[PDB]
């Protein structure tokens, strides 16, 4: 009978409502600036399809980050940039400070903004209850905005936020993954980092949504309040969905099968058994109570679903009482 259709209960249109230029990407012309105006200084990291480095603007002095793409369909080095550049400005959205190419080599590189970050390995370890609460709602500034303008982000992970923690600054990074939401589309489900796939990818439903980023973002939190990096430690996208099951429970899991009309792959129905839901409770120790509170527990019980529409959309969580201080403190 096929999967049962599903659209996002939130900021379903936006993109049909836009003139088609703002995401008929392929169509975009890209004006292509020199590198030479960009001297690279050492080399941050190396990705899946890029090299990274930091970098000095020869005509200001500015320190940039120079993202230099490894060869890619032009149509999604197209797609990262009309998204930088429909996002730039956006709160809490890393800037596309220019576009260029090697003169030689011809490959083409992002010009951004510099962040001073610490990394998650070593900043996490040191956040307080209040921390974790400011930056969980920096995040969903920068989520309910690219959500609003028709975008998923589809790779929400914590290499992917940039905080400046002396400065309490965060920026969303890595806008490769990213997609314009069409409502009916059926998306490649071969994005996002395996601890931080929804089951909605893990399962190989098609037609998900903006909700894709809130399952990513209770990863996260759930890896911060409990002190355990990742939280659902796969060993492959499979074993993925066993470790989430032996969390969320089976039970809701085969719910969720059945209300879409998923038609799961063979392996699961050896491997997935049956799992009760597990009580947050037994996931807290002396080591990480401090950071949880019944409204730590609420509102990530409220982003870990598998059915991708009962998850708390960006603008539903920045409500949630978790954050009422951080919102009194930010007026
Ligand atoms: O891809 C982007 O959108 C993107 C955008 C900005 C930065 C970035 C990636 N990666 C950075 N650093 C980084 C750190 C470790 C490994 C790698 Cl590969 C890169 C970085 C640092 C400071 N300011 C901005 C950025």
């Amino acid at each position: 009978s096929g999967p049962v259709p599903s659209r996002a209960r939130v900021y379903t249109d936006v993109n049909t409502h836009r003139p088609r230029e703002y995401w008929d990407y392929e169509s975009h012309v890209v004006e292509w600036g020199n590198q030479d105006d960009y001297q690279l200084v050492r080399k941050l990291g190396r990705g899946k399809y890029s090299e990274v480095f930091e970098a000095i603007n020869i005509t200001n002095n500015e320190k940039v980050v120079v993202k230099i793409l490894k060869p890619v369909k032009k149509k999604k080095i197209k797609r990262e940039i009309k998204i930088l550049e429909n996002l730039r400005g956006g709160p809490n959205i890393i800037t596309l400070a220019d576009i260029v190419k090697d003169p030689v080599s011809r490959t083409p590189a992002l010009v951004f903004e510099h962040v001073n970050n610490t990394d998650f390995k070593q900043l996490y370890q040191t956040l307080t209850d209040y921390d974790i609460r400011f930056y969980m709602y920096e995040i969903l500034k920068a989520l309910d905005y690219c959500h609003s303008m028709g975008i998923m982000h589809r790779d929400v992970k914590p290499h992917n936020v940039m905080i400046d923690h002396e400065h309490r600054k965060l920026r969303l990074i890595d806008w490769g993954l990213a997609e314009f939401y069409h409502p009916g589309q059926e998306y490649n489900v071969r994005v996002a980092s395996r601890y931080f796939k929804g089951p909605e990818l893990l399962v190989d439903y098609q037609m998900y949504d903006y909700s894709l980023d809130m399952w990513s973002l209770g990863c996260m939190l759930a890896s911060m309040i409990f002190r355990k990096e990742p939280f659902f430690h796969g060993h492959d996208n499979y074993d993925q969905l066993v470790r989430i099951a032996k969390v969320l429970g089976t039970e809701d899991l085969y719910d969720y099968i059945d209300k879409y009309n998923i038609e799961l792959d063979p392996r699961f129905n050896d491997i997935l058994g049956r799992h009760s839901r597990k009580r947050w409770e037994r996931f807290v120790h002396s080591e990480n109570q401090h950071l949880v509170s019944p409204e730590a527990l609420d509102f990530l019980d409220k982003l870990l679903r598998y059915d991708h529409q009962s998850r708390l959309t960006a603008r539903e969580a920045m409500e949630h009482p978790y954050f009422y201080t951080v919102v009194k403190d930010q007026a």
